């Protein structure tokens, strides 16, 4: 039986980040990963998603905007297999980079599925391993609906396994994953349908953002089907699929992608023997320091039921190692005002409170909202003008900024610096005092009246 | 003879901004413009430049990156005339928007070239106009070298007048205009040569930015010719031009663009009768409140010899009107830490001090520099990988950020928010405390160690 100071179960965003930081402080570490290093983000998440998003931007440059910039083009072939091969080669380079990093930090990397034996012992590939400190960073996986024909659909992992350009696709879901996948497929030329259960996708985002996204989808696709609850999926004689909704509507497609949610990977590792508490949905419960209720067992990332983003898992994992192994007993991640980007068409950036949230929390008389609406300059010379809308939500007489929201070309890159300003307590006057950069979309955030 | 409370000479960035703000406070205003509303920026500057930059981005998406994303394309025709027509139509819409704004504010707009008669009187189109307050916001114009054959070259105004795609072009200069024009032409497919007098273009930018730009130019064009001082331009029998450099080198091209510098438009308006002081280069001298040495005469923008950017002219003009007409005697523009973007390939963003400047000012022991180097994700799956490099220049034990510099895809949109943070006095810890947005280029600014 092998013993380690620190063992991380799961070699994804949180596990790799935490184990490497612990190793830097001289701890004897092990990392157990059942599949590929980098977890969901590198293999079937943020990375391949972004590559596909870039492919869609190119397709749109060629088909939508290019003609009005003078480019008369012919796409002789769109080689999906080549795109996937290059995407895969990049991911392989990322794996190799992580392997080198872990090897250089002298972390023992074990390929296998870990199962607990007791609170401080796991078994993997028939070997028993003990550790004084165990991080459970097992992430999650896609969920699937329990309706007739659900098995004819694929999930986001399946989307990344597609080896040809789909002709007609139904995407079901109302979160960022559904929106992103539907936008990518629509941009590439697939006849794309997005099905949401209520009035819009991202329904709790600021109304400015939600309504602008609806406007764009209603002009450029994907075709949005609202108040659409899946009832069944029928496989037709020709191999096509018909999605039947509870309202009586039906749409026929070649592929159906379920993007209705995710669930935590906390059910197959014999967690019951550890005494670790989970909530009704299977998420591991943690305190502000990532401690479970069991001494020496911690959890970070998607398996904990909170802000399911890579940088959150990474930062929580690193700060945990700082706390445990670098004599910083109070070190922890601040989960307030974390910025989010959705790689929709066009992209969305958001931080903090929406206008309705701020009004509910502070009262109408304490809230002041500033907004801007303009046409993206990239699209302005074309027949496909696209809006860009931005909002600052302010509280108090000093107009402290408590929310920043934008939708439009460039929002993906615009938000980060504004997140720093908001973390520092920026007020509207701080924005007023900064000179604009022209011509950009970002300058609109510092020019509102 | 008409009398006004406030008269602005020049209907460009500064004049329009200032006159509209004064009109908002009930002043009787006039604006005199000799050419087109919007000045240099709208007509032959920031606006058409950005449209052309977007055209080059599309060309690069098609020719450079697209193939590795699976796009086998054929450009049947690149219709330069169509691009110019759409660019021009957009500019026309901007003119119409400014006209409506000025008409709604009841500003008298006069199309003509104003010449002073005395310190408070001008003549335009044979009409005499007096005003209690006169803003001189006349901007500048391109400079031309005094060498044999200089007349065969065109300047940046001439670049916007091109009505066909040039095949071979020499761009001469080392500032942002030369870099931008050369990058656009190179991206569109013109055989492009850039000639700088010393080691590099943008020679005083941070060395990390300068050397990365050289690296990219040396891989993807334009062809950079350094220590290159123009001697003469020869027109050959076939109509081509040969640029002879003093070092004995030469390059034959179809068109030559001088982008060496600009000069102020302060020489043809009979300024001598006003007593207004100018420096040896013709720039109008102003105090922190945009006052000239003559009571009731002010100047803002490019004619004053400072930060020649549109938002600076705009902000100075608006603040001047606040001061003069809205009872804010101390209102003025803060010219420190103004952010700049250069629309090079790839774009550059910079604020504050370079590393050498900070070391010289504060001493080596007080400066700490953080840097990041990575490959732009857009280019990572292709055979044309492009670097992205970033730097934070910090001073003191608290590591106050005094300079922020980056070069890479997205820098154009990334910088603004970081400018707000720097204006608020951000330190490295403030960046450390902000959670990253993944996957973006911007996150690298908050993840440096
Ligand atoms: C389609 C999609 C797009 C996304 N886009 C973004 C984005 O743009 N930006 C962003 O910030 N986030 C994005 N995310 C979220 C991001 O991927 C996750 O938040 C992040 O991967 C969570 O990290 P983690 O360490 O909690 O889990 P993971 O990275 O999922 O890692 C968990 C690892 O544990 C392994 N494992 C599980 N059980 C065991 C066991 N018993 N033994 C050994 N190994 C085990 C798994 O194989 C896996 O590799 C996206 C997710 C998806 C699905
Ligand atoms: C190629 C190029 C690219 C640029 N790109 C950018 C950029 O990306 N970002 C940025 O911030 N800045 C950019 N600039 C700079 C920007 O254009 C200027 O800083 C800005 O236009 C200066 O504003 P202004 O009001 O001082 O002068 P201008 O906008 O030049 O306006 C002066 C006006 O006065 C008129 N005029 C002059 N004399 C008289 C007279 N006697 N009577 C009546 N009218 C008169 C002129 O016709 C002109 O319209 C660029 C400039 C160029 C040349
Ligand atoms: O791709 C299959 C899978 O099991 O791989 C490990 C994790 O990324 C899971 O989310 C994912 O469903
Ligand atoms: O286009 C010609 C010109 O005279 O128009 C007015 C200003 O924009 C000048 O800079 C410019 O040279
Ligand atoms: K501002
Ligand atoms: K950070």
């Amino acid at each position: 039986t092998k013993h380690y100071d620190y063992l991380a179960i799961g070699g994804g965003s949180g596990g790799i980040a935490s184990i490497n930081r612990a190793a830097m402080y001289g701890k004897k570490c092990a990392l157990i990963e059942a599949k590929q290093l980098g977890g969901t983000c590198v293999n079937v998440g943020c990375v391949p998603k972004k590559v596909m998003w870039h492919a869609a931007q190119i397709a749109e440059a060629i088909h939508l905007y290019g003609p009005d910039y003078g480019f008369d083009t012919t796409v002789n072939h769109f080689d999906w297999k080549k795109l996937i091969a290059n995407r895969t080669a990049y991911i392989d380079r990322i794996h190799q980079s992580y392997e080198r990093g872990l090897g250089n930090n002298k972390v023992d990397v074990i390929q296998g599925f870990a199962r607990f034996v007791d609170a401080h012992t796991v078994e993997v590939n028939g070997e028993t391993i003990t550790a004084d400190h165990i991080l459970i960073a097992t992430g999650g996986r896609p969920s699937h609906p329990d309706i007739p024909g659900a098995e004819y659909g694929i999930d986001s992992d399946g989307f990344f396994e597609l080896d040809e350009m789909p002709k007609r696709v139904a995407v079901v879901g109302a979160g960022y994953i559904a929106v992103e996948i539907a936008g990518v497929l629509n941009g590439l030329g697939t006849e794309t349908h997005l099905f949401v259960r209520k009035h819009a996708p991202l329904r709790t985002f600021d109304p400015l953002i939600v309504e602008t996204l609806l406007e764009v989808m209603n002009t450029e696709g994907p075709k949005l089907h609202t108040e659409s609850v899946p009832k069944a999926v029928i496989k037709n004689a020709d191999g096509s699929l018909t999605l039947q909704l509870e309202n009586g509507t039906e749409v026929t497609v070649d592929h159906l992608i379920w993007a209705i949610g995710r669930e935590p990977a906390t059910d197959n590792l014999n967690l019951s023997v550890t005494g670790v508490k989970t909530n009704d949905k299977g998420y591991i419960e943690v305190d502000k320091f990532q401690n479970t209720n069991v001494k020496g067992i911690y959890a970070v990332g998607d398996n904990t039921g909170v802000v399911e983003l890579t940088p959150v898992a990474v930062a929580a994992g690193r700060r945990l190692s700082e706390r445990l192994f670098n004599n910083k007993p109070d070190e922890h991640l601040d989960y307030s005002n974390i910025p989010t980007v959705v790689f929709s068409h066009p992209p969305i950036g958001t931080i903090g409170l929406t206008e309705p949230q701020a009004r509910e929390k502070f009262g109408d008389d304490q809230v002041k909202v500033y907004t801007s609406s303009f046409t993206a300059m990239y699209s302005a010379v074309t027949q496909h003008r696209q809006p860009c809308r931005m909002k600052l939500v302010c509280v108090g007489a000093e107009e402290k900024i408590v929310g920043i929201h934008g939708i439009g070309f460039g929002m993906d890159e615009i938000l980060q610096g504004f997140a720093v300003a908001m973390k520092m307590g920026a007020t509207k006057k701080d924005f007023d005092n900064t000179v604009a950069i022209h011509p950009t979309a970002a300058e609109e955030f510092v020019t509102m009246r």
